[PDB]
């Protein structure tokens, strides 16, 4: 249903730091002008929204959007059906949704001058990068080429404009500062579960190594693998003989071992090939990336962990894209998330 | 009272257009690359959130943040008290909150290359501008100089960092394209009331002249005045005898006359000086800007309109900043908005 009853809701800012321009502020001179004189700027802060049900049961959930996205992807699907925010408030969890630093209602650090530049210091790069509709189409596995859909597709076809409009650029904020803001949120909230997506996968793993309050991770289609420092296994190049997946993130073993203390599930949708696919770069990228993640989870398990890989087709769900939580069967995807939380008692007080 | 019962909630993207890079897309090639080759980019779209109560009464309200802000300002106050979104859902109105193009979850049009540049075309300027903590302090009339409060201030003291963290830059998207997005939303919604703030004041007036569905406007501390073309009255410079207020927006009389067909209220807080204040630029700016608005409302009334100026101190509310709807007495401010809606029948079906 669409009905939701909230004991309370709201939003707040957390994290970040300040930087300044030179000189002193004079309230008698024109305030609106091209200058950083006497100016203090808040940068790299994060936006957080929360919705709490009446009588919550179990741990709060923190939904962390993927690369170039915002908390919108947890609010509604492109065709207007309820997102995981509504579904999990109905499932009696308090739900936090974030816009990480650099995205959406999070801070974009720019000043008076060329983008990202505060006098002679470059806070973020002036040159940006960004995905396109065509690139996102194949990245998210709607189909093998733009305009084409896989046979089984759970994408909300007809709502392509709504979907692609939710995506945008990210300034070059360091990943350390993004992780820092979420660590501060986790400290503020208490024991919780991180639910991550694509680019935020590796970031949530890092947060968990810095914050014991992270009691579980569910990562949809994580984009970068993580390994103990020096211990990255052999990972093959892509079928084009030339490209590689994202360089795996390496952390000190004492931090990596903290991942063995909590339940971790990685979730993949459909249409990731089992064999090399030289004609379709992003399908082959997903094949090797998923392979790397299987090795990462094995390394966590070998250290005593509780890490698992869930392929949605093996659970009877066919046709999911890389955004299973906004696909047409997102209610069944949510059911599998509820199952994970129930298995580990994360839905009990 | 923090509880809210929602018949439905969600979010969506509306408006915008597309721009394209050179050439064609090949799915065999590396997709993550420094290139706009074959790229279609969605630009200048707007984010929209809605919450609908059970059995709504009257017209939906569209809350439109001021300059450099987002829909956060209607969700919560900096100290975590309920914003107008919650208060007006409780008051039985469906509530829309937007992040306009270029702000928050709205689109920031940038690509692969220097900020805002698509190959040789400048979609928005690479050089940005932004407010500082110090400039915003005096702009919002927390006090006469940064760090100092008016004795009577309604600002939630102690939550300064939270407040200033909600503010940011806006890329140089044309005002025409911002107005266009909101006109499209109003067409989608049907009859509605615009609630604007500061920079969005003039934009909401423009929307109403294009969209008969706007049935009322309440503008908090509007920043730019509006007049019929060629009929701008004499407006003095500031007390420094150098500076001017924002050049008034001029529109054809045929469009201006549409403003006389709906109830319009401009709402101002406290601590705007009656007399020239050369020592405090932004206090003097507000004095002359409020004067210009008084003449704008007079012009609407001479065309048969019903346009009023509400100074909160005359209603018994003292110390309000330029964000009365997040101040400590925001419940009393909300009551005055409910009074306006009820008097004009905008709270009945
Ligand atoms: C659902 C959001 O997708 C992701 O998080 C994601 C997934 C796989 C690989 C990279 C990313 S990413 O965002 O961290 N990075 C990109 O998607 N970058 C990127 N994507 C495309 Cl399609 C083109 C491009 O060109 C610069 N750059
Ligand atoms: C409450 C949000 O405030 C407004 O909407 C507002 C109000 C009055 C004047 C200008 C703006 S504005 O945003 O459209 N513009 C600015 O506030 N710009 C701005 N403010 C400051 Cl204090 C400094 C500055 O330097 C470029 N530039």
């Amino acid at each position: 249903k669409r009905k939701v009853v909230l004991a309370e809701q709201g939003s707040f800012y957390i994290g970040g730091r300040t930087v300044t321009g030179p000189g002193k502020f004079d309230p008698s001179k024109p305030v609106i002008r091209y200058s950083n004189e006497g100016a203090t700027f808040y940068i790299n802060q994060m936006y957080v929204n929360f919705q709490a049900p009446v009588r919550p049961r179990g741990l709060p959930l923190v939904f962390w959007h993927g690369g170039g996205l915002t908390g919108h992807i947890w609010e509604s699907t492109p065709d207007g059906r309820p997102g995981f925010q509504t579904l999990f408030v109905q499932d009696r969890h308090t739900v936090y949704t974030i816009d990480q630093p650099g995205r959406g209602r999070g801070n974009i650090p720019t000043f008076n001058g060329p983008f990202g530049q505060l006098e002679e210091e470059s806070i973020v790069n002036t040159v940006t990068g960004n995905s396109s509709k065509e690139g996102a189409w194949v990245r998210d596995r709607l189909g093998p080429a733009p305009g084409q859909f896989f046979e089984n597709s759970q994408f909300p076809r007809g709502y392509e404009d709504n979907y692609f409009k939710e995506m945008g650029f990210s300034p070059s904020i360091s990943s350390d500062e993004i992780v820092d803001a979420v660590v501060k949120l986790v400290t503020h909230i208490g024991p919780c579960v991180l639910v991550t997506h694509a680019a935020s996968g590796v970031l949530g793993m890092r947060v968990a190594t810095h914050a014991k309050n992270v009691r579980g991770i569910v990562a949809y289609e994580p984009a970068t693998s993580i390994f103990p420092k020096g211990k990255v296994p052999e990972i093959p190049p892509l079928a084009d003989k030339k490209s590689q997946i994202f360089p795996p993130f390496e952390i000190q073993e004492s931090y990596f071992k903290k991942l063995a203390k909590i339940p971790i599930q990685f979730v993949f949708g459909d249409n990731i090939p089992k064999n090399p696919k030289s004609a379709y770069w992003f399908l082959d990228w997903w094949r090797v990336t998923r392979y790397a993640h299987s090795l990462s989870l094995e390394a966590i398990n070998k250290l005593g962990g509780q890490a698992s890989l869930l392929d949605l087709p093996t659970a009877g769900l066919r046709g999911n894209t890389a955004f299973p939580f906004t696909d047409r069967n997102n209610v069944q995807v949510a059911s599998l998330l509820s199952d994970f939380l129930g298995k580990h008692g994360l839905d009990q007080n």
